[PDB]
């Protein structure tokens, strides 16, 4: 008995203790926090890499799919087809190809050139070549994923060590391989774990199974872990499965204590010194090589074979885990161990057999024990999200280890079992392997994969090129053209309206001046106070005043009426009741014009609809309405649009502003013209503010061409029918509209919400500015997006919000550069009236859209830049409102008029 | 009573009851949580920004400050005096510059000037212009701030509405203006809200002052947050002021419920439209005119003066909140309203001075109860923070309307106390105002000023100008020419010595090869088998043996005995001695070689020194411990440096790799050079490769124009004091002590870890190649970083963090783009040489600093991107080992002897 007692003494370190297995453990269960820790994940060797899986099969999955399964022992290719609406039970066909360790150790290019034509060629039997099977992947390697078809390798272990593939996305590096080939096609839906893989497919039978283990060539656990503790996870909802990689387990130390000369001299020779510590113990890559080197040893000390030493049992690999599992045996073991060690050419007697198949027992007791320390570690993680106070689940297992191996897997259960009691765990043997598996995985990653498809087609509409751009540009000018010249005026749907201010502020400018704004999201009467000299000011006083709705859309009379009721109240307000004063009257719609004080509204636009107005000069409306009330008098000297009033404003103090830009409740710009061009207004000398009117821009059908199924929506449900076509695709009172419909849309698809459209989402203005503008914030926690959304009446989920994220970036993107491929066409006219090679520009703009949205100005602006990189343009925020501009344009009013 | 009793009901929506009060506090409770959250911040209105003030004066608070003060109802420029010393230990002088509306509502360029040239004016009287008195600058308006001498203004409030200032730091618009004067300097070291300097005033007096507040012009509160609440800033040590802005409480709807119609019609005249709603219900600014909009109501339905109305009454700002005071005195109360009401040109009875009176109650009380629901609600969060039952502090209170109102203060007082039961509130009037406290504030900004001056000015000698990078470049130029001709190499101190591989592989080598590494991290040998022709492949393995240090550095015949130790070891591992096979010499060490099998180590580099081998050919070295042990024989056909191997490992698959770089433990680059050059070797056909052994650049004082202090310390200190110069400023094994050398000199300044310089510190090598790599990590948490630092025995604070991650990547940074000078230097040799305008290279590189650092590949390749922009550079990382390439350059050895 001398003969076991004197083995066990001297391989004293690899007879790990009940107790050394249980701080083992507690020391995973760290390990395993420090990799789900967002703050110790960048140092943790437990990885805990999230695999994209949100459970285990169901049985809803249906298909036909292709899987492949590299970096186990064996290099596979299967096809699996399940449909149990047509009764077609799971059933699958598979065939394993040949890889030479050249290959293995080769150039990233020969490994997946090799993989490429193997696949090839496993369509080419099947001939399903023809056809387009979604394709799975097992990829038995740490992988970066940040979704489930992409596959950063981390790092090769075990067998393999190919150039130029570490840091590389394995999908792209396949596909690559295949393109070249041009042989066929192949759509590489998803990438697995071995052990994601053993879990799907064990959990397919077994609805209990929440760990996937493989103890084959290599050693690695995955487990269904809650996403509130995968803080590398936006999300709380429900759980994901976690491949823990725990071969790396100690490549920093942590297990030094445990590990032996054995351990550190199989490393020095192995593929990848210093890593995958924990598995270098454990899996039967190692395992049989282990041995070799502990003979060695002692045959060297003499123990065996008497003295004896041969050139075989010198060479590396001469000792397979394929003899450790041999000479296991319980009846031929013996008489294994003397083949065996017989051709190793020494000459073994009975008494060495007896030695070295306990050799075997002793690493290969250990790896099982090690193995039971760290999968008790996860189950007591299991056993502690469940919250009960005992745990019952299914373990999915393979590997050729544990599966050949005669005394493995008994010894392995037992062990786990007594380490934890509360546990009530039953092993599942994948007996298909991973394939089952990917299959699973493959069919519900293809099923979300034909969603993101049929999005991004629809989304894609809304994308422009830099061509397309130029188009637009190319179409706003000669728009432009059209409603200058006056040969063509009459049918030019952009009217190029004069606006008869001939010049910005002069500095000349003095007096006390009344002004309105009417139009935008605030209707306002100002008192605005301009000194000119030596010691120049403006002193302004606002008073919002509310409009009803009813009134917005009663009658012509009620408008004015109730307008120069609010005047007579902040005059009270003001304290200056009693004197004539002049008026700038700010009114943001087309008008016709033949002087500054008279504009004929040519049309209502945005949401003002009042009757009898529209054919009227507003100047004339308002003055009756003045003295109707008969309380005081007024001298009505200009009618101003937002855009000019807002170009005067930003003018005042900068001397390069001649253009106007509002991008807020609707959309429009003005510019200086040279007066030989505005044909319309006798005269060929100086300048004109022309006010585009540029909204209707399209109106004609030049637009059509990027139009989409929801514009049409949200402009045939308007108030105005096929008017202002361009600023309908631009502005804040628009761009919800669009959203709204693409998300009504998207929910009937059964995309978004369940599929159920709420009485929220039918509801019209429910995504205003305001909303737009905080959803598409930078940097914006899911949970906050979350949480406007509910706030609005939508109750929707993690992926929702990131959905309807999207698609406001989208519908505000395009916003912004139709805008910036507008005011394009206004700068390049301008550089070309001037003759210059570059212009220097400054634009004064204004608008809640323009101001509130994190993305619009800047894109905006990108895309001017872009598409007019002859000029510099400035854009200058107003923020004074357009009154500044209007009463600088009234006082020059009562100037000219007073000669 | 009939009349208090009427009133009474016709405002009670302005009576709060305490239960709504306690609503309102667990409202604002709420609000508190939102703007500290990272999540809900963004869409908070109550903000909660960071002040970056960690405490109230600690008494070590000294020197000659000015402060200034803007946003309150006064412009206010202020000297305060702190010294021990002398007493008066404060003593403060101020003076109020005269503030126009004009300046108020008018361009931020002409608000800051005005602020400048009043600065200029102060400071002239007191001819301090020419003293460094450090600038504080009280600012009381919502800022964003990262660091205490930024303010980015987010919004206007109160009086303010200047163009321009909105989003801008305010102090870059202050200096801005200071500098356009020319009139004097001025050191603003500090922003803070007057919340903050309230509160460090009385906290000057009164030790237990955790609050600040406002209750004047505008409403505001700040007080003591723990760091570990603060999510917008990292960190969990100690606890940081926190601004509340509270004034925009309700800017969002949330306080609908509480806000009457009179409130909205306040809102409607008011400067910011829609902000600061819950200050418009409180402030000094509002009271007066809301009562107004009462009167004016209340006249109107004939509750009062018999319904008579007047131009007076009906203006805006006519009932200033003086007005309201003054009436509510005890006192002449009635009398004072008789007065006020007579001069509104009303005909006030006896009863209206009743009925205004209470009509000012009503208003001036919400108000302070509104205040102290907000503040109970802060006083409740100090408490839970505390975690104790009851709570004591003293709040610091400064404001107009609080300092003058006969009623107020008391109110407020009953009120707050009633709604937090548990506490003892000491209210503590800050006489002074905000500039003591500022002072406060200034002192600790100014002295942490200067460290990060001094901290800032020591880093800045490792920055590097592109110029100078290009003259590094070509310094090498010069320094390689130098080495090549023969006339200079003596003499030269980058050798460019030959190493006889006159090509790079031609893809007919064939064969099996032994390989030796020796000089980098790892001593290890090597089996290579090379299979060329039709099918060429290159099976490799090998194993890491250890070299015990004292052998590392004791006798060439004990080095070299031990190299072949192993080689035998190996020999056995592969499982073939008997054959003399070729083998291939890896030794990275200077090498004088007059074949390809010869090479005279002229010196040794890194840490090695093992005696009796400098002078010997170490090839010559070997062949003897082989002899002596006797045990076996083989062929040494070559000993090539690591940089030529790995240039051929690389060159084997791409045919323009003509050049090596290793950034290892030590640093160097070879390349293929024209024998037209190699003066040193007779010939001028075909090509050579040059191992440059450029780690010795510098060694004749060509560098000391950049070497630093602390690189003088590193080599004064290394094993080859005066050697290699360049190679320590650039390589794994020195990085780390250059770093170390900086962290002790900061300590000893007091800058770093308490200024104690720890046992660790003091340790060499500390700065590993890993740590170095793990700490710069990007997008690493804070957290981490101090981990990795404790973990390595440095006890360190988060700002110590923040300055040893500074610090490590400024010396990695220099490292990389002087490495990249260097081969900048060599590839447009290559190009000059060949007469071309453009060059295509690619250069093989191995060594571990270079494969783990996160940014080091990254800038390097940039430098020479940037520095020779006529080539093209590819960086094609070995991964293979240098092995490879010298069985390569073996194969072709072999080859030209028998041929
Ligand atoms: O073992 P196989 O070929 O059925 O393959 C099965 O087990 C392997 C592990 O064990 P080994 O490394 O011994 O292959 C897995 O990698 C593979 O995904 C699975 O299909
Ligand atoms: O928006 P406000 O009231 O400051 O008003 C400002 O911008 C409006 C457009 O933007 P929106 O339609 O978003 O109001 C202009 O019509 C208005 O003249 C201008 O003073
Ligand atoms: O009031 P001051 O000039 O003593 O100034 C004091 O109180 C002001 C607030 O109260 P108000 O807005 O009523 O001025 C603060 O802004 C100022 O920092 C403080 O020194
Ligand atoms: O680093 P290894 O062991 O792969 O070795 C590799 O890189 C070394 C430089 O880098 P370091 O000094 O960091 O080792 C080279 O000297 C060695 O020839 C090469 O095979
Ligand atoms: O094949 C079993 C295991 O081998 C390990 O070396 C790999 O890192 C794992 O990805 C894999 O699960
Ligand atoms: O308010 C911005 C713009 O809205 C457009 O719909 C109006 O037709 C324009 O007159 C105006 O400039
Ligand atoms: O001055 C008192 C308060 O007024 C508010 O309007 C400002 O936003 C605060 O920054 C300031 O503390
Ligand atoms: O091993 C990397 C480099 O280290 C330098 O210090 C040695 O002098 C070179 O021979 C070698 O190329
Ligand atoms: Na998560
Ligand atoms: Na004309
Ligand atoms: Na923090
Ligand atoms: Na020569």
């Amino acid at each position: 008995d001398d003969q076991v007692k004197k083995i066990d003494k001297y391989l004293y370190a690899m007879r790990l203790s009940d107790e050394t297995l249980i701080d083992i453990m507690t020391r995973f269960r760290k390990e395993m926090k420090n990799g789900l820790s967002r703050d110790f994940n960048p140092t943790a060797t437990v990885k805990m890499l999230p695999t994209f899986v949100r459970s285990i099969p169901d049985g809803s999955e249906k298909g036909d799919f292709i899987a492949l399964d590299l970096g186990g022992s064996s290099f596979r290719i299967l096809r699996v087809q399940v449909n149990h609406e047509k009764n077609q039970n799971v059933h699958m066909e598979s065939e394993v190809y040949d890889t030479p360790e050249n290959i293995v150790h080769g150039s990233g290019s020969q490994l997946f050139d090799h993989v490429a034509e193997c696949l090839g060629d496993f369509m080419e039997k099947r001939k399903i070549k023809d056809k387009k099977l979604p394709v799975g992947f097992t990829f038995s390697f740490p992988c970066q994923q940040s979704k489930i078809d992409e596959a950063i390798l981390i790092t090769w272990t075990k067998r393999f060590k190919a150039s130029g593939v570490e840091g590389a996305d394995v999908v792209k590096l396949l596909n690559k391989a295949i393109k070249k080939r041009g042989d066929y096609d192949a759509n590489i839906v998803a990438v697995v774990n071995d052990t994601v893989g053993t879990m799907m497919t064990c959990g397919y039978d077994d609805q209990h199974c929440e760990v996937g283990l493989i103890i084959g060539t290599g050693t690695n656990a995955c487990y269904m872990e809650e996403l509130r503790h995968i803080d590398l996870v936006e999300g709380d909802e429900g759980r994901m499965c976690i491949n823990t990689e725990w071969g790396a387990f100690g490549d920093d130390g942590s297990l030094e204590d445990i590990r032996t000369e054995f351990d550190r001299e199989i490393d020095r020779g192995s593929l990848n010194p210093g890593k995958q510590l924990f598995e270098k113990m454990v899996s039967g890559m190692y395992l049989g090589e282990l041995v070799r080197l502990i003979l060695v040893k002692m045959a060297k000390e003499g123990l065996l074979f008497e003295g004896r030493i041969t050139p075989e049992l010198l060479t590396r690999g001469k000792f397979n885990t394929s003899d450790v599992s041999a000479i296991e045996k319980n009846k031929e073991g013996l008489h294994n161990a003397k083949e065996i060690l017989t051709r190793l050419g020494v000459e073994p007697s009975d008494d060495d057999c007896v030695s070295v198949q306990h050799v075997c027992t002793i690493v290969s007791f250990r790896s099982a024990n090690l193995v039971a320390a760290t999968l008790g570690a996860i189950l007591n993680r299991l056993r502690d999200n469940k919250g009960t106070p005992r745990l019952r689940t299914t373990v999915g297992v393979n590997g050729s280890l544990y599966k050949t191996h005669p005394q493995y897997s008994r010894r392995f259960h037992k062990t786990l079992r007594r380490l934890v009691p509360d546990s009530d765990v039953r092993f599942l043997l994948s007996e298909s392997g991973s394939g089952k598996g990917a299959a699973m995985v493959t069919a519900v990653a293809y099923r979300l994969a034909e969603q993101h498809r049929q999005i991004e087609e629809t989304l894609a509409h809304f994308h422009l090129t830099k061509d397309m751009l130029l188009e637009v540009k190319k179409r706003m000018r000669a728009e432009m053209e059209l409603g200058l010249r006056k040969q063509t005026h009459n049918n030019a749907v952009v009217k190029m309206l004069p606006s008869f201010v001939r010049r910005t502020p002069d500095g000349t400018e003095n007096g006390d001046f009344l002004a309105l704004d009417l139009g935008g999201t605030n209707f306002r009467v100002l008192l605005v106070k301009i000194r000119s000299g030596k010691k120049r000011t403006v002193e302004m006083h606002n008073k919002i005043y509310a409009i009803p709705i009813e009134i917005m859309q009663g009658t012509g009379e009620e408008l004015f009426d109730h307008i120069v009721s609010c005047i007579s109240d902040f005059l009270d307000y003001m304290g200056i009741k009693g004197p004539r004063m002049p008026l700038g009257f700010t009114f943001s719609f087309p008008c016709q014009q033949t002087s500054l004080d008279a504009g004929i509204l040519i049309t209502w636009t945005k949401g003002f609809k009042a009757t009898d107005c529209v054919g009227h000069d507003v100047v004339t409306l308002l003055r009756d309405a003045i003295k109707r009330r008969e309380e005081f008098d007024l001298d009505v000297v200009a009618v101003v649009n937002d855009t000019v009033g807002t170009m005067m404003t930003c003018a005042y103090e900068e001397p390069t502003c001649e253009v106007g830009l509002i991008v807020g409740t609707g959309s429009n710009a003005c510019y200086m013209e040279e007066m030989k061009n505005v044909e319309m207004v006798e005269g060929d000398q100086g300048q004109m503010c022309i006010n585009m009117e540029w909204g209707a821009f399209g109106d004609n059908g030049c637009l059509d061409d990027i139009r989409t199924h929801y514009d049409r929506l949200v402009d045939e449900y308007s108030l105005n029918a096929g008017k202002q076509r361009y600023e309908k695709m631009i502005s804040g009172m628009y761009l919800g509209e669009i959203v709204r419909n693409i998300l009504i849309d998207f929910t009937k698809k059964g995309f978004l919400f369940r599929g159920q459209i709420s009485e929220t989402l039918k509801t019209r203005g429910i995504f205003e500015t305001k909303f737009l503008s905080q959803i598409e914030s930078d940097r914006l926690a899911l949970l906050q997006v979350r949480a406007i959304l509910q706030q609005l009446g939508l109750n929707s989920t993690c992926d929702d919000s990131i959905l309807v994220k999207t698609v406001c970036g989208v519908v505000s993107r395009r916003a912004a550069q139709l805008c910036g491929a507008g005011m394009a066409a206004v700068v390049d006219k301008i550089r070309e009236n001037r003759g210059l090679d570059r212009l220097n520009v400054t634009v004064g703009v204004d608008g809640t859209l323009y101001k509130l949205h994190p993305h619009f100005s800047r894109i905006m602006h990108q895309t001017v830049k872009e598409l007019s990189p002859k000029c510099n343009v400035s854009f200058l925020l107003s923020e004074d409102g357009s009154g500044k501009g209007a009463a600088l344009i009234t006082a020059v009013g009562v100037r000219l008029r007073t000669e």
